[PDB]
C-alpha cells in the first residue's frame, strides 16, 4: 500500500487523477478518479486540450465492441467507440486486466483546457453505467479477475497543485487517525448514503432529515463542493452568516462568486462554524457523525477564499470539501462506506475536526427519499 500512497495528482478544481496504462505496449494516460460516474473513458482523438491521448491501432491487445456509446451532461457530453483492452495502474496493485474502454471521439465541455488529465475512471456502479448496466465497470473488472479485495480508499488531501491516495484493495493504518465509522451504501448505483442529521457549531438546523436527502445523497469525488439541496442550503447559510455576523460579505460570496479576502495570516477562522453530518450507522437506531472545520468550505484561489458549499437540485453532493477532511472507505464487499480523521486535514490549533459516535437516532429509514 505504500507504494500507492500518493498516486493522486490535480490542480485545484480540477479533480484528483490517476496515472494508468492500456494497450500492449503500454500507453500512459492521467484518469480523473470519479466515485460518481462508472465508465471509463479516455480521449482517443487530437483534441486540443489534450496532452496525449489512447491510440487504439497502436495497441495489439486491443479489440472493437463495434459498439458506440454516448453520455450527455448538463449542456455537453462526450461519445466515443466501445472496446477492452489491457489496463494497469502502475502505482497501485501490480495486476493488469482486459476492462471496458470508451475511446472518445468527440466531446463538448468535458476535458478542461490547461488539465493534465486524458480520460476518466468512473467508480461508481454498473446501475449508471453507459450505455446501459450491461457494460462492465472497470473496478469489477478487476476484482472479478485478480484477488484484489473488493474495496478501495481514497485519502484526497487538496494543496496551485493538490495531492492524494487511492488505495486499492485496502486500508493504509497510515493515512487516518482516531477510529473508521461505518454508513451502509443505501443502494449500489450511486455511492448513495443517508444524513439523518445536520448541526451547525453543535446546533441541530432543525430540520426534517428527509430535506437533508433529497432527492439523494452520495460520496462523489468527481464533485468540488459540498452541495446541499435548497431547503438545506438557504438554511445552512442563514446559520454560517450568523455565526460569522461579526464581519460582512457580499451575496455574491455566498454563491461561490465574488471571494473574500484577508491579510495574509489574519483570516478569522474562530468566526466560521464547524458543520456536522450524522450518518445512518451499522446497527439499528445507531448513528455517527463527522464534521469539517471552515478551513474545508472556505478554499483558497494576502489570504482570498472562495464559499465552497453551494446549493443542489439533484440532492447531496458530498464532494472534495467533504472528502478532502477524512480517509474515505469504500468497502464494496460489505456494502458500506467508513470515515475516519484524514492525516492530511488542515486543523485549527483550537478546533478538530472528527468523526465519532455511536448516537441514538430513531427512524432512519425515514430520511431516505423514495
Amino acid at each position: 500500500f505504500v507504494e500507492m500512497v500518493d498516486n493522486l495528482r490535480g490542480k485545484s478544481g480540477q479533480g484528483y487523477y490517476v496515472e494508468m496504462t492500456v494497450g500492449s505496449p503500454p500507453q500512459t494516460l492521467n484518469i480523473l478518479v470519479d466515485t460518481g460516474s462508472s465508465n471509463f473513458a479516455v480521449g482517443a482523438a487530437p483534441h486540443p486540450f489534450l496532452h496525449r491521448y489512447y491510440q487504439r491501432q497502436l495497441s495489439s491487445t486491443y479489440r472493437d465492441l463495434r459498439k458506440g456509446v454516448y453520455v450527455p451532461y448538463t449542456q455537453g457530453k462526450w461519445e466515443g467507440e466501445l472496446g477492452t483492452d489491457l489496463v494497469s495502474i502502475p502505482h497501485g496493485p501490480n495486476v493488469t486486466v482486459r476492462a471496458n474502454i470508451a475511446a472518445i471521439t468527440e466531446s463538448d465541455k468535458f476535458f478542461i483546457n490547461g488539465s493534465n488529465w486524458e480520460g476518466i475512471l468512473g467508480l461508481a456502479y454498473a446501475e449508471i453505467a453507459r450505455p446501459d448496466d450491461s457494460l462492465e465497470p472497470f473496478f469489477d473488472s478487476l476484482v472479478k479477475q485478480t484477488h484484489v479485495p473488493n474495496l478501495f480508499s481514497l485519502q484526497l488531501c487538496g494543496a496551485a497543485s493538490v495531492g492524494g491516495s487511492m488505495i486499492i484493495g485496502g486500508i493504509d493504518h497510515s493515512l487516518y487517525t482516531g477510529s473508521l465509522w461505518y454508513t451502509p451504501i443505501r443502494r449500489e448505483w450511486y455511492y448513495e448514503v443517508i444524513i439523518v442529521r445536520v448541526e451547525i457549531n453543535g446546533q441541530d438546523l432543525k430540520m426534517d432529515c428527509k430535506e437533508y436527502n433529497y432527492d439523494k445523497s452520495i460520496v462523489d469525488s468527481g464533485t468540488t463542493n459540498l452541495r446541499l439541496p435548497k431547503k438545506v442550503f438557504e438554511a445552512a447559510v442563514k446559520s454560517i452568516k450568523a455565526a460569522s455576523s461579526t464581519e460582512k460579505f457580499p451575496d455574491g460570496f455566498w454563491l461561490g462568486e465574488q471571494l473574500v479576502c484577508w491579510q495574509a495570516g489574519t483570516t478569522p477562522w474562530n468566526i466560521f462554524p464547524v458543520i456536522s453530518l450524522y450518518l445512518m450507522g451499522e446497527v439499528t437506531n445507531q448513528s455517527f457523525r463527522i464534521t469539517i472545520l471552515p478551513q474545508q468550505y472556505l478554499r483558497p484561489v494576502d489570504d482570498c477564499y472562495k464559499f465552497a458549499i453551494s446549493q443542489s437540485s439533484t440532492g447531496t453532493v458530498m464532494g472534495a470539501v467533504i472528502m478532502e477532511g477524512f480517509y474515505v472507505v469504500f468497502d464494496r464487499a460489505r456494502k458500506r462506506i467508513g470515515f475516519a480523521v484524514s492525516a492530511c486535514h488542515v486543523h485549527d490549533e483550537f478546533r478538530t475536526a472528527a468523526v465519532e459516535g455511536p448516537f441514538v437516532t430513531l427512524d432512519m429509514e425515514d430520511c431516505g427519499y423514495n
